[PDB]
């Protein structure tokens, strides 16, 4: 029965949607490109779209798939803050997520960052694969006894943070919601600035909401310990890169690991190698010793695609018998 | 001023030891080479020598250093595998080492292997560097709820288990003597096969002995689940590198991480980069993509080394006063 | 409106051919799989077929595609060894070729190898690229001077010869057959232990047949001058890799740079980075810092590319009008 | 009856130099002393009570620093090197510390390189190294083109610029070429001098073999880039300060420019013939050149070969002992 329209479709997606659908038994189609004024067309007629984080579901992109049909939007993700949620309420057209599809891809993959900055893993392995079995430049630091501040206690800051005290590190957390379980960790809640001036690992899993825009701007870094590692796998625009290039310039900012950047939705998911890349910005960051940057890679495990496969196919059925789950605000 | 000498001295050892030594004034001599029955001449006399893991402390190098007038063999490491342990004694040579530095240190960069390999965070990092942020083949797995088995619960196994806990996986363990904070972690102890069988990941965390060398054998990889990761910074010879080369080509072996490898002695801690690598077992496992080789780099981090070169002088002083603390025996 | 399947096919050879100017209003399908026993079926009713160098056109195939409909066999390339050509003439299936799109593309690819190898630019690419600027292990050598030895002085060679001569090398040269060109540049002929005693670099420009397969070979490698530099631009099948890797391991041979592998068929031209390589041989040629593999490019020129679609379909028109061109006969 | 003192000191030294170095001395005898440190005015003390010094290309030789090293005894300055836009030619004459340095080590080892920078760059060596060495064997974005027929530009004629023109020649390739003092030799060799405009309008490979004066400083600025044919390569293996690099990246992003190969960076002395590797790159600009996919850099390395730094450490031995026999040879003059 039901027809849905994927965009920004890889293989991967592919791959577990058809897994999940034995279950269901929709008419699955994919496409590659991403959802922008100019691809909507391809929705016309489909009742359902399913769109990932950097397609646009701004105003005039779903005013044209309701125009066309389109009854619908089924995000593939936790994160909303590409969708103009208030046109779409105007629209009457719900909107839906995979809220918690797996908390642990997400703070694991920051652990991974965490790890590979600090041991140096990405240097060692290039050096190791052609002879060079030298050591300079890779010592590290133990993690045990490190403060790591964790910016966002929800479902994955706060499964994150349970990972770093694993690791024996003491936890500073701010989130204007403070939790029990944060504490329950040996977690101590403190002010955003007293965080960063105190913190040696900070890690960012708030939303991308007008308030945590630019969250971490030139100010902010110049607060921060000397030598301090930053994580990013919550979404681009929460930090202002081309402040960070200053701070890592300076010796200020010790690491940086980033699984987002603020322009990556024209780039991210492509080989773009054969070309020049475009963005400044980001060509400086990739320059650097101590800055990894993984391409928004974070959700990427077996169970995550697995559960947001499962969670959006139900999405779906639930919306189509007309009690609809996981609906966005 | 008594002197030391340091065999197989790197950079960082010298830069670490200087900055302790302003506690001591000891005299400190580094050399480069690697203590062997070639190099032990060197070391005439001097009192004490200081000496790595990839040094050659078998009898007869033990009996040229007593022979020149070394008194002392103190080891900046914990483990102590390259050491004739009964000659030593029989030539009333003490031995002191660095039991425990940083089992965090080892510990951490065991998880940091197993997250690498997981999230083929050095594939990644290759890829987006050059503008390539395509994602085929660099799905990765939740660790939450996998099977880690731990093979030797010591000081570092441990320190290891309680990590893994940490990110809600199930603790399988194998030692012969099992210890209660494994258990209070959730750890299970099983035996050995039945380790290998049920484990996801397997981490190597006991010494170098007669009884663990080629451990991890041809026969112990076939009985390991389809896929499963194999980490180890213990030492070289608790695998047969052969062998995990067929598990990898077959599948059998999802991933490897080493941090060790059994003919390291004369290849680590230098860039060799300039020639040919000659070992044919070691080439293949660096061609990989479900591989990752560290040189030995587990001990290294910043609080590890000023422990070692702290705790390794103190040793040397102690020694000097009459009353040696951290000797091995045989 | 004649139709062609192309067998092998990647972008560039879609965009190429499409492209072309000379499409004489054929259709043109392109398929991406390898011809061989189990893919032939796909031709079925396809008067031509199109196959590149790492198709299979043995004997079984041919026999499908005749019984199939298929009339002309196509080889965008030079080469020919992957055709049964007597089968083929058994059959009445004519093949057709493409001998001098641009002899000067694939010379310039052995030059470049060459000029890498020299200056270790692949090496110097990937340190300066992480601010490395340290120049250990790059010292080359001038080609002025050097002994260049050419096997097989075809069209392909005598244009390598020609662009090392201008390097103010000194030729020698070895071919079944004088070539007065390669005297005119200087050139001297002799036989091919002298050109392998006296050569600093030999490359190979000889085609693949059972009088050229295996070479070089260990016996022939062991009559070379120490430290020499190899290139293979020729076909995978001269050579016995094997043998390259010991005489790589000992310094015997100093440099090796190849276009071309034995057992390329199915390796090359796709990215199988994701999973393990299973050729060992290939995957320990590619350990070592002077060896350079490129995956056969070396026909891949914006203006060898255009001139192997306009001449491909051209032979293919030429066929269909009764005056066929560029065939190559038993 | 027969021959059988003299001290050295070497800045910015490196093993390659102290190995050709030590190996040419057995003639000789002279005492070397190898400094790693560059030479610069807080480090020509290093060479106090020294009455040679031999400079490498990145050390300064600036007045001041000239002015210390005559004042702590410093009585000849040896370039191991053909150029020396580092030294301040004018300020040596007036103190009567002669230059020497060595003109023609290998002309050949440098237009080598040159060439190799442009196979390189046009067949995408560099990039399918990497690829190959990871199982990629894929081949897209790696066609190249014949160099055979194309136009290839020379500036400056000079020893290496004719050298390269004639490697160039042998490809088959069109020569154009532009010299203020054009030579007979290019014409000879089918070479056709033009005008510079001309020359940067109708090249498709352009290679820079002029020396670095107040001339040809920025000589490769934004505007000259704009003048040249779009996609053209451009190869710099003569000095950084040549070319205007933040521009190279503007016409680099716009496709203006095709591709670029340097040996050579304008703020290279305080950061090539090191790893540094282990920090942060300060340098904005050669971070970004680094970036690109076609973009090949190699950190001054045109000279490195065998039989060049034999000749430079023979020759720069011949010409201190020439100096101390009072008979100098290969002076540099103002
Ligand atoms: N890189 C990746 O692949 C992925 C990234 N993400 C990002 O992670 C974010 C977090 O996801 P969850 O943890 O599941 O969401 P959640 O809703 O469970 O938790 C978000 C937390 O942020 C806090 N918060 C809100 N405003 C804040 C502010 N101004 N300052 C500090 N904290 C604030 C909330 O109080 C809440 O505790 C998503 O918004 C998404 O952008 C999510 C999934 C994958
Ligand atoms: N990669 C690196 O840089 C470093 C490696 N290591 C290695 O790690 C090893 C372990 O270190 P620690 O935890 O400090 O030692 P430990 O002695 O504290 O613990 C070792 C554990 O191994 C167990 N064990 C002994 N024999 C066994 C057997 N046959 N089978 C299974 N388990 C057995 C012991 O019962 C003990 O629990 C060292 O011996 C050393 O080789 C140590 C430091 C650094
Ligand atoms: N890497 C690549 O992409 C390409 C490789 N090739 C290979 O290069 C080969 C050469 O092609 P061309 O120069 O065009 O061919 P060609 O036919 O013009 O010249 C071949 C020369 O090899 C000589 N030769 C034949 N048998 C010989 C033997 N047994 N020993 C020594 N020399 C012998 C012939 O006398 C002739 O002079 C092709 O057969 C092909 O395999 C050709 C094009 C591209
Ligand atoms: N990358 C490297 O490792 C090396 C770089 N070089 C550089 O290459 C340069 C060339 O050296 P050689 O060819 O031996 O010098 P050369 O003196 O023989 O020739 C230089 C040529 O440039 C020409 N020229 C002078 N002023 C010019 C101007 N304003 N515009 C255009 N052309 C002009 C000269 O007339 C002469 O024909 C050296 O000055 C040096 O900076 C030299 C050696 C090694």
């Amino acid at each position: 029965h039901m027809r849905i329209l994927f965009f920004s479709s890889q293989a991967y997606d592919s791959e577990s949607f058809q897994a999940s659908n034995h279950r269901h038994g929709f008419e699955l189609h994919f496409q590659q490109a991403h959802l922008q004024a100019d691809t909507a067309v391809l929705a016309q007629g489909f009742e359902v779209v399913c769109a990932f984080v950097n397609d646009d579901l701004s105003r005039p992109v779903l005013e044209r798939l309701a125009a066309g049909g389109t009854r619908l939007v089924a995000l593939r993700s936790a994160g909303y803050n590409h969708v103009d949620l208030a046109a779409a309420e105007a629209l009457g057209l719900p909107v839906v997520h995979v809220p918690a599809y797996s908390p642990h891809a997400v703070a694991e993959h920051a652990v991974g960052l965490i790890l590979t900055l600090n041991r140096r893993l990405h240097r060692a392995y290039n050096r190791t694969r052609e002879g060079d079995f030298s050591l300079h430049g890779l010592t590290g630091f133990d993690l045990h006894g490190k403060r790591v501040g964790v910016i966002g206690t929800g479902q994955i800051g706060e499964t994150f943070a349970r990972i770093m005290a694993g690791f024996g590190c003491e936890l500073l957390a701010y989130d204007p919601y403070p939790n029990p379980r944060i504490q329950a960790l040996g977690g101590r809640y403190l002010a955003l600035d007293a965080l960063l001036a105190e913190s040696d690992i900070v890690s960012l899993h708030c939303p991308l909401t007008a308030d945590t825009r630019h969250l971490i701007d030139a100010q902010r870094l110049a607060t921060m310990k000397p030598g301090a590692m930053l994580i990013n796998t919550g979404r681009g625009a929460l930090v202002n890169a081309a402040a960070l290039i200053e701070a890592l310039k300076s010796g200020q900012l010790g690491y940086l690991g980033l699984d987002v950047y603020e322009e990556e939705a024209d780039i991210f998911f492509e080989d773009r190698s054969d070309q020049p890349l475009q963005d400044d910005v980001l060509a400086r960051l990739l320059s650097f010793p101590n800055v990894v940057v993984t391409a928004h890679q974070a959700f990427l495990t077996r169970e995550a695609l697995a559960a947001i496969a499962d969670t959006t196919l139900d999405n779906i059925a639930a919306w189509q018998d007309g009690t609809p789950r996981n609906r966005v605000r």
